[PDB]
C-alpha cells in the first residue's frame, strides 16, 4: 500500500511590522 | 515490496501577521 | 508492507505586515 502522507508544514513566520504611524496634531 | 512512498505533508498555515508599526512622528 | 512516509510539507507563507503604528505626537 502507498505510504502515508508526510505531516502539514510549520506555521509561516510571524509578518514584518507595520509601517511609522502618521504625523501627530499639527502644532 | 514496500508500497509508493508517501504524498508530501500540506504546506503549514500562513504566518500571524506582524506587529503594529512604531509610533509616529511629531506634528 | 506500507509505502514509506512522505516528506514533511513547507513551512507556510510568511504573515502579512503589521497595520500602521499610533499617530505620533502633537507638534
Amino acid at each position: 500500500p502507498p505510504g502515508p502522507p508526510g505531516l502539514p508544514g510549520e506555521r509561516g513566520l510571524r509578518g514584518e511590522p507595520g509601517p511609522p504611524g502618521p504625523p501627530g496634531p499639527p502644532g
